[PDB]
């Protein structure tokens, strides 16, 4: 049943990702469309993934202590725990982009949220990619994720641009730009995690390190 | 000898941090002073930490499979592996800030690297803090690390500022600003990891989650 166990542990994770995927999808839509009811769907339904992560640690720790995994299987059980956390953190930033969507209520953005939306989706994809890479166990999608990162960078600068330029300085509108800035950061944390997941996937496989 | 084992596993990590600490210290000095010989000290002496991380996984995985850790001890052996990786990644960004220091040779910065230096040190401290928090196992230093983050944020904007403003557009000088931008990102990845380490330390202890 062993081989089967590692197959489910594998699906437990891929599962966390399927959900974090969704949560991410809505978190952004919720924010861009300014949908409070949606932002909440995101919050209320998150502790659920914290649940899966525990499951994934209990299960893995068990194997590591019961079925006595051999080197190779042991690395894939370990990376399984490191990746689960990254999926968890990402999911958490989602919950936060959702709280920020609320922070600002419904008084239409002080500027265009277009580049920010694309910066989010860019990162989101980095996740899908990284998780897909984990699923298939493809250690080469990584270097490709590297580029979506340069894109998240140039996308970011192009954020501070349309932001710290626009003059119309006022308490309410500033408290507004901040939330936008906060969101820009959670998108970069979400990206760095996809990258983190890519690192594991790559070390597990190539024993080498994630490229630029 | 068990209790003793967990004490050394604990010191293995605190050890990785003592070194990553240094590496970080020099990486920045090297860059700000533009010291190639130093940037190299950083590169050449890094595979050494990748070494410690392996040690920390082999050792922990062993306990988890040999001395049969009980719940509490088991969480502290697990977080021990998650944190080791974060220390590893941070150390790696160091190696990269060091490669970027070289990327630009010695033709004095197109602008003032003061705010960037402070943004680096700010993150660096977040690390020391997070690692110190791990050592003592103080789950409250976290919320304090949270603030050094808001500071890393406001410090960042104040980066794009003196950057995308300065007009003097030219191939060499641009290829120059980019490296600076790249460095700004590795500093933010280093911060998000300190934050990551803080998360573990907090979940392990409070079972709850790392604050804003």
């Amino acid at each position: 049943t062993f081989a089967d166990d590692l197959a489910s542990l594998h699906n437990k994770l891929i599962e966390m990702g399927r959900l974090t995927e969704v949560a991410l999808q809505q978190a952004i839509e919720a924010f861009q469309t300014q949908n409070a009811n949606l932002a909440m769907a995101v919050i209320d339904g998150d502790g659920s993934i914290d649940a899966l992560e525990e499951e994934v640690n209990d299960f893995a720790l068990w194997l590591i202590a019961a079925q006595q995994p051999v080197a190779t299987d042991l690395r894939r059980i370990v990376a399984a725990i490191k990746i689960a956390s990254d999926i968890e953190r990402i999911a958490d930033f989602a919950v936060n982009i959702a709280k920020a969507c609320i922070r600002i209520g419904g008084q239409p953005f002080v500027m265009d949220i277009g580049p920010l939306v694309l910066m989010y989706r860019l990162a989101t994809d980095m996740v899908s990619t990284a998780i897909a890479a984990y699923d298939r166990e493809d250690a080469s999608l990584a270097a490709q994720i590297a580029d979506m990162d340069h894109r998240v960078d140039e996308q970011y600068g192009e954020m501070m641009a349309s932001l710290l330029a626009v003059a119309k300085t006022d308490a309410a509108t500033l408290a507004q730009m901040n939330v936008l800035a906060l969101v820009a950061r959670y998108i970069e944390r979400t990206a760095d995690h996809a990258t983190n997941i890519a690192e594991h996937l790559v070390y597990l496989v190539k024993g080498k390190h994630y490229d630029f």
